[PDB]
């Protein structure tokens, strides 16, 4: 049911976003630990470096607004609702504007140290690039769909080095039609395998965090995620309705408030990056954090309370984020922490407490998101490890089970639905 | 989008066919290797274990033709095409005959040492369980298809350990439509992963054969995969050729043919279980030899070569069969010899020969079926490795594209075109 033109298409659009994706990371993080050498050069006298990484990191946010409107308001926060919608129908997609803003403008963002998001920005610069690709290639209505769809899934993998992701993200939330060429897949395996390749070239080719020994889990211990899904389903749901509310407080102006609203939120996330602590940025060093640098159980509770505010605080304002990779740290932090305590009730159960570390580690994703298969890969591809699968899947389904049990709703679709309410912008 | 009364169904699904799953190959095993110990007990003198072995597997084969018609027809084959049918309006389902007689029937073929094939009676007992326990609990129109779309994934699970695997299955090939109850996925994981937990529970719970240790694939080594794809995209395009033409055989009688069509085969294949090597039986024994144990790369040509032929030859007859783990074995044989070969060429660019072992070990199916996606993710769960990604996505999407670019079309989808022609049997 396949045809060729289209995944030799598919080929180059993994490719781009793979460069674009790959190249978005290592710029964003020089950028990154460029402040916070900065910090280090001028901290000994005194706190000016207390002023001087404000002013940047504040003047860096305000200029990635600046640069969102008036350019391409398409670009605020994530990046899943904006293609969910243009592969739905609603909404529209413009490259020439999104490709240069979202890239420009996110490592502004993301370079400062903002709550975000890799994820973010690869996924509609990749988007963009399968609809760049698509018109360069003059391929038919329903093909040009299956290339943005396509240059979707690869903007994930070019993000968490994980493939399989990318291509289950398309198949569980944001769920296409492509009539009725259900071998888009093909396209999607395709636009993926080469993006992570083109990704492992420029900075591979390892894994995120490879927890790759632990492989002890007995069959009486899956109880215990029964309550880490329940507890992570209450938690996805208490994210959604908080990060809705935030939205809200940000959405009532006043025009003045909005004038400065980047270089405050962007100053004071400036400063909180200077203090020895996973509290700020992607999310990425939150998961390398949990695992495996030892810290105080009180200081889990510390930093999970830090960021979950922070995150919400963050892309509630409006900037252009990405919130796969701060769901991860936040999550990790938890099951890390919910990992101690469990192997401290019961360690004849839970021999290894990395396996339940691993397991609810995209919970928070899977019960914010209503789609656990797309995170069940994604933990599997980060880390490596397969031996916590059946930890993982009643973690992360009952995880998603728990949350549409307390009446969520999919963060994407009611992202979306708020993003369609902007038909006037 | 969820709707709990279904969940709860799904669990009461995947249980009931990790259950049957499961006691089925054990009890399958347990007459595989009583037969083997009847033959070693009547070895020494003289080959009147050759009479013997000859009249019990071909009395079994032949009582498994008579149970299919006239009882049921249906069950005749695989499972993938029927299920396929009626989750999409034509052919009906009944599993108050399909049941009972795709069990027992299934029992005697497998059990006498039949080129099957697990996955064959424990997808479509699953997709009659699915149903079974749909009107137990009096669901409506859409959900009891999500049922038996469940039992299915679960079949596929409960065989060979693998649950992303059935939910791969109905997600790629065997696409239904779902409207708009689109997360039936939280339906689907549900019943695989209680399926593999009652199957762990009963023989678990480590996975088929683990090669978790090779971990060592470099990027310049990717080249070879795509040839190893363009190798196995043939074999699966003659796979598909072969297997059409033996069924046109076998469908053109004699009416006195078919009488011993039962009974010749059944004795036939008893006589080959008696030769040390793995020529016979399911497929799993044929994986559990290309590795590990080392053997001439003659015998690997002479046994590949011996079953590619008594597969189709199996199957052709319209026996109560199954076509991944033949073509697990199969497949697995030529990616080992492929591998020493490639390791024997150029061993800087892959130092361990077991890595291109696993990446085309499900590739013929990859090839046959036209799901790579579910393909990938089944050789993952069997070996516990994702180290081989790369490969295993290159090998396996490649080994489609060629299959269909050559135009062998899905063998399912054409074995349900065959199966619908028999609108009279
Ligand atoms: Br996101
Ligand atoms: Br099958």
């Amino acid at each position: 049911s396949l045809h060729p033109r289209t995944l030799v298409a598919a080929i180059v659009v993994g490719l781009i976003t793979g460069v674009l994706g790959a190249g978005f990371k290592s710029a964003v993080n020089n950028m990154l630990q460029w402040r916070s050498q900065l910090a280090q050069i001028l901290a000994p006298i005194p706190p000016l470096a207390w002023l001087v990484t404000a002013l940047i990191s504040g003047g860096m946010v305000a200029l990635s607004f600046w640069l969102m409107k008036r350019f391409a308001p398409d670009t605020s926060g994530s990046g899943i609702p904006q293609i969910e919608g243009h592969l739905e129908g609603k909404l529209p997609l413009v490259w020439q504007r999104v490709l240069p803003i979202k890239l420009v403008g996110g490592f502004l963002s993301l370079g400062a140290g903002m709550l975000a998001g890799f994820e973010g920005p690869t996924i509609q610069m990749g988007g963009s690039i399968g609809q760049m690709t698509g018109g360069w290639f003059k391929a038919t209505q329903e093909n040009q769909r299956i290339l943005i769809a396509v240059g979707a899934g690869a903007g994930l993998a070019t993000a968490f080095n994980a493939p399989l992701a990318g291509v289950a993200l398309i198949g569980e939330e944001m769920h296409p039609r492509f009539r009725s060429q259900t071998l888009a897949y093909h396209s999607l395996l395709f636009g993926c395998v080469m993006a992570t390749i083109i990704l492992r070239m420029i900075r591979g080719q390892s894994a995120i965090i490879s927890l790759t020994e632990f492989k002890r889990v007995p069959l009486d211990s899956l109880w215990m995620f029964i309550i880490l899904g329940i507890l992570f389903g209450v938690m996805g749901y208490t994210f959604n309705r908080g990060l809705f509310k935030v939205l809200d407080w940000f959405d009532r102006l006043p025009p003045l408030a909005t004038k400065w609203k980047g270089f405050l939120l962007g100053s004071i996330i400036g400063i909180l990056s200077l203090f020895p602590l996973p509290l700020t940025d992607g999310g990425d060093n939150a998961v390398l954090w949990a695992f495996n640098s030892q810290s105080h159980f009180s200081t889990l509770i510390l930093v999970f309370c830090g960021r979950f505010l922070l995150t919400l605080i963050c892309y509630g304002s409006g900037a252009i984020g990405g919130i796969f990779a701060p769901m991860l740290g936040i999550a990790s932090i938890v099951s890390v922490a919910m990992a101690r305590h469990f192997h401290l009730l019961f360690p004849s159960q839970i021999p290894e407490p990395a396996v339940m570390a691993i397991a609810g580690m995209g919970a928070l994703v899977a019960a914010t998101v209503r789609a656990p298969l797309t995170a069940i890969l994604l933990t599997i591809e980060m880390t490596d490890n397969y031996f916590v699968i059946l930890p993982l899947l009643v973690t992360c389904l009952v995880a998603s089970v728990v949350a549409e049990a307390l009446g969520g709703k999919p963060i994407y679709t009611v992202l979306l639905e708020r993003t369609l309410a902007k038909q006037n912008r």
